[PDB]
């Protein structure tokens, strides 16, 4: 559905090093990050995300330096 981009480059914390590409969204960047990376960068299991709601996925994303 989307293009699996690198978390190291996707992380806003690297905004100083490099900026995000053009073929990437900012509203739902979660879909641009692999499942193993999302659960590895967040801490919980990938299953938790799917079980959680959007509002939650968004909040956690920002905390993970995704937004």
């Amino acid at each position: 559905q989307y293009k699996i981009y690198p978390y190291d480059s996707l992380i806003v914390t690297n905004r100083i090093r490099v900026k995000l590409p053009k073929d990437v969204d900012r509203t739902r960047l979660e879909r641009h990050l692999s499942p193993e990376e999302f659960q590895e960068v967040f801490g919980m299991s990938i299953e938790e995300f799917d079980r959680l709601a959007l509002w939650k996925r968004n909040d956690l994303k920002k905390k993970a330096l995704l937004f």
